[PDB]
């Protein structure tokens, strides 16, 4: 019942989202303030917002700078980093910060910030055209998966920006595809077993390893209309994610 | 007061550990069973063991295969994966599994397994000589940092293998250096502020970003005898970690 709210100032990103995403989903072109201003005319709700910044919790750059300004600036950033323990958080981790404490500064119905670091520090882009998978498709998928897996069950909606497309340098076409795959897996719900979802992620990320593909899952693929041969050779740079998750599901 | 127990079957790894590590630390050359057999003559204690495997919790390969055999084989692996929720865990995350449940199968004083995935699946090495930092120094440091940060405070000792040196392919010389840096940071305790440790990690991993290097930390460097210029240009491939953390600390 959770609503997914995709928000980005780059029309390139928002257009791609519209084209890739099969109400349950909202796409907003503009800044965070713009999104909050438009949701107010209908907020007459609890939300979590994804902060895909750095390993230290500093809030600068693109989307995070917006959160920085929206929640109170420097004093807020200081409070935020302290909630994160003021220490180094590895890329691939996720930490939920409860803003409820503000009531004890508070701002709208946004109660949680899900900290999902995508870079140690923004000293350079993370993307490298030499290996799009390892530095593009994978990091964006992981950040999206983490955001979804750590989203508090009590929220009405999850606000997410165009992951790693800022200083990080991941091309929007790449970022949006991984974000779409993570969302398709999520929206599939229980229609796909937890184990088959594990297998789909494995092949999507190009880590083909048969021993981790149980017979029960092959049986499920046939039942679901998922072509096992195309799955085993899935190439994210050439194949449609629809092959992995038929819209029928 | 926690004891660090480094264990590896590769004498190359164990020798390097002895040379790099400044009782509080034990180095064992041999298999896990060998370590447990030798600790018994003195266990007349609670331990956590690091399992640096894959994103799915399967226990195969090197060190994990030893844990697999030690705890009960297939039935144990199945129980283990279920404790992990049976889902995909991103590299960079860490999950503590409590074996205490066995009492409700049980094996020695090992109460916890800290799951620290280092690869999605072992379909190929993670290391690439073209970028030793991103595929060698960084992943090993992150896995060690995660293991240390998630170690239950109630244990007497932490058992850790030669991280990412198996199928992963990280050279022992590289893996041991990052493991030594993480340990030096940890052993420094409160002698180095949490914020300066953040800065040291940043430069060690080669993400030089001045805005994240506060004046208070520069002041602390001078007090501690940490050369700020050598810090700003620290090159893990050429400089000694002693520059970052003088043994005086
Ligand atoms: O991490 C997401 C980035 O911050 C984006 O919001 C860019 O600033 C603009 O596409
Ligand atoms: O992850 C650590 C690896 O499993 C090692 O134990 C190798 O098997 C041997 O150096």
């Amino acid at each position: 019942k959770m609503r997914i709210i995709l928000c980005d100032t780059n029309e390139v990103v928002t257009n791609l989202w519209q084209e890739s995403i099969p109400k349950y989903l909202c796409i907003h072109h503009g800044h965070l303030q713009s999104l909050m201003d438009s949701m107010r005319k209908g907020d007459a709700h609890s939300y979590a917002i994804v902060s895909p910044g750095n390993s230290y919790g500093y809030l600068g750059g693109g989307f995070d700078k917006a959160l920085y300004n929206y929640f109170g600036g420097k004093p807020f950033e200081t409070w935020f980093r302290n909630q994160l323990g003021g220490r180094y958080h590895t890329v691939g981790s996720a930490t939920v910060v409860d803003l409820q404490r503000c009531l004890e500064e508070c701002r709208d119905g946004i109660r949680y910030i899900i900290h999902v670091p995508t870079v140690v520090a923004p000293s350079a882009p993370i993307f490298n055209p030499q290996n799009p998978l390892k530095t593009g498709f994978e990091p964006v998928f992981n950040a999206m998966w983490n955001a979804l897996m750590h989203s508090p069950k009590d929220i009405d909606g999850l606000i997410i920006p165009g992951l790693c497309t800022g200083y990080a340098g991941v091309p929007p076409i790449i970022s949006c595809k991984s974000m779409a795959f993570a969302l398709r897996l999520y929206m599939a719900g229980d229609h796909i077993s937890k184990e088959l979802k594990n297998v789909l992620i494995m092949y999507y990320l190009q880590y083909p390893f048969e021993p981790f593909f149980p017979e029960s899952c092959k049986i499920e693929c046939q039942k679901l209309g998922i072509d096992i041969e195309m799955l085993k050779s899935f190439n994210v740079e050439k194949d449609a994610i629809e092959l992995l998750i038929p819209r029928r599901i």
